[PDB]
Formats: structure tokens, C-alpha cells, sequence
């Protein structure tokens, strides 16, 4: 059926291990790899197969999975913090690069057969 609400042909990526970030603070390092049961484990994305670069998917992947995510709590369940937000954006990130290097070869052939 839908993903989350109307993506625009995105999908969902495999749930992996969610990456510890460094922000530069003692804080928000510890907030972040103490409630990061909280924060997602997959990421949304478009067919990288159409992306003539690796920095343009990372953008969407990133904005769009936060988009997903915190747009479906936010505004629909719970209203996030902007640090919730930002640390997520940079799992997000170190997530996005790892499913990149998957997708990319990955739909070379799954979605070419």
C-alpha cells in the first residue's frame, strides 16, 4: 500500500545497525547512543539507478527519511526536538552512504532484470 503517506517513488532501505555520530559535544553524543533505540534503522530513498551522484541521493536520503519520520511523529504523534532532529539527520547520513553503496549496485541488477 503506502510507505508512510505519498513518498514520490521512494522506498525503504534494510535495517542496519544505527552508526554512532561525534556532534563535537559531550551531550548530545551521549543522548544520542543512549536513546538511540528511539531513532531510526532504516533510511527512505529514490532509485539511485536515475542519480548521476552519490551527494544527491545523501541529500534526499537523508531529508526525506528525517521527513518521513518526523513529519509521522511530530505533527502526528510527538513533536520531536530540533536536536532529536539533527542528531537523527546525521544517523541518517552514516546510514545513507552505507545504503547507497548496496542500492546502487544493488539495482543494477534487481531492478534491470
Amino acid at each position: 500500500g503506502s510507505v508512510v503517506g505519498g513518498l514520490g517513488g521512494y522506498m525503504l532501505g534494510s535495517a542496519m545497525s544505527r552508526p554512532l555520530i561525534h556532534f563535537g559535544n559531550d551531550y548530545e553524543d551521549r543522548y544520542y547512543r543512549e536513546n538511540m533505540y528511539r531513532y531510526p534503522n532504516q533510511v527512505y530513498y529514490r532509485p539511485v539507478s536515475e542519480y548521476s551522484n552519490q551527494k544527491n541521493f545523501v541529500h534526499d536520503c537523508v531529508n526525506i527519511t528525517v521527513k518521513q519520520h518526523t513529519v509521522t511523529t511530530t505533527t502526528k504523534g510527538e513533536n520531536f526536538t530540533e536536536t532529536d532532529v539533527k542528531i537523527m539527520e546525521r544517523v541518517v547520513e552514516q546510514m545513507c552512504i552505507t545504503q547507497y553503496q548496496k542500492e546502487y549496485e544493488a539495482f543494477q541488477q534487481r531492478g534491470a532484470s
